């Protein structure tokens, strides 16, 4: 079967767990572990980096058969290909083109918060750039039931991933925008979706390494 | 025409103004100024950044009539799509989505450094990854003309971008890569990428903004 490599936390992986399932994909995972401080010991991914013919080695990587990809949103992007699960029309693809990017920056952004030594000082700020960022995706979604409009396609994945995320980190950060909580129902509904959700194979925290600020165990 | 805006440097812009050109693009510039420290004043972008229809405001962005752009690589593979440069085949799309990641991860990296009050001090680690990066550029593209395969697609405009930042930071790393320096005078050697670099409206340098501590004027 298919093999997808990551660590052993959620990380940026989720949005393609979640897709090998709704697709019913045949796969198994390498979930690399990461010793404890000071030294984090990643042994266990570096020896083997090198030898796996991965063009440029990363994590996440997938093999399937004969193909080896690295980069999460081009997994994303070869699975979405694989069980046509992109945008059909012009309108759909830019669509999915800007959500792909949006949610990578919102990302990093809570990346940069969570993985600050001043986490508990810089938060506060952090938390007063939600309602915006929210409201961003409420609008844009209006009363679309998936992001790229008529059809799920692999960027409800990313959507779902990063929109859950914020959720955690701030629990009411919905609250406002009833469309977004809709739609994290809407997705979480998918029928193999909800059967992974119970299931021995989901991860849905920690979503960061032990060296993270929150969400870190 | 369309109207791309973005800040009055190279930044992530390079790749989309040098496709504008390279399709022949009817386009309008609209390069914001930002001002000097301590405040580096963004006024002029902020002044119209939520009065321009964007779903997520941001810089770059790409009007195109009705068609309103944001996310540098949402804007790339517009234009990609619009003048039939993007992979033509499941392997060539593979290519290219990994390259388009990979690009940022490197140019990410590039920020990184070049944004950090430390700068100097984290140069020597910094120098010492760079002939790691380039040497997977390297043999990823191997004996092609192009990154994707035989054709110019448009991840050679931000493979371009990257490499000759890279480069500009650190001019003896691509002594080792023929493939690499002979890649860049190729894409270079392009007749309408050829008149731009000559035009007015070409802008090699800075790369950064005025709050870089590298490439900052
Ligand atoms: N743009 C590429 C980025 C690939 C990349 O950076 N990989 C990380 C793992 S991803 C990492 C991470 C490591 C552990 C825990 C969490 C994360 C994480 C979570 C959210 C978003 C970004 C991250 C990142 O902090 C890694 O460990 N790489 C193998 C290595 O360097 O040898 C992508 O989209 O795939
Ligand atoms: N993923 C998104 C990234 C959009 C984004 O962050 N935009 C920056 C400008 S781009 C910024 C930058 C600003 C000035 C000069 C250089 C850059 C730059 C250069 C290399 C790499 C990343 C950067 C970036 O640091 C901006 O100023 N935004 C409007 C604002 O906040 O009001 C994209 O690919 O398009």
């Amino acid at each position: 079967p298919m093999i997808l490599g990551y660590w052993n936390v959620r990380g940026l992986s989720h949005p393609i767990r979640l897709l090998l399932e709704y697709t019913d994909s045949s796969y198994e995972e390498k979930r690399y572990a990461m010793g404890d401080a000071p030294d984090y010991d990643r042994s266990q991914w570096l020896n083997e980096k090198f030898k796996l013919g991965l063009d440029f080695p990363n994590l996440p990587y997938l093999i399937d058969g004969s193909r080896k990809i690295t980069q999460s949103n081009a997994i994303m992007r070869y699975l979405a290909r694989k069980h046509h699960l992109c945008g059909e029309t012009e309108e759909e693809r830019i669509r999915a083109d800007i959500v792909e990017n949006q949610v990578m920056d919102n990302r990093m952004q809570l990346i940069m918060l969570c993985y600050n030594p001043d986490f508990e000082k810089q938060k506060p700020e952090f938390l007063k750039t939600i309602p915006e960022k929210m409201k961003l995706y409420s609008e844009f979604l209006g009363k679309r039931p998936w992001f790229a409009g008529d059809k799920v396609t692999y960027v409800d994945f990313l959507a779902y991933d990063i929109l859950d995320q914020y959720h955690i980190f701030e629990p009411k950060c919905l609250d406002a925008f009833p469309n977004l909580k809709d739609f994290l129902a809407r997705f979480e509904g998918l029928k193999k979706i909800s059967a992974y959700m119970k299931s021995s194979r989901y991860l849905s925290t920690p979503i960061f390494s032990k060296l993270a600020q929150w969400s870190n165990k």
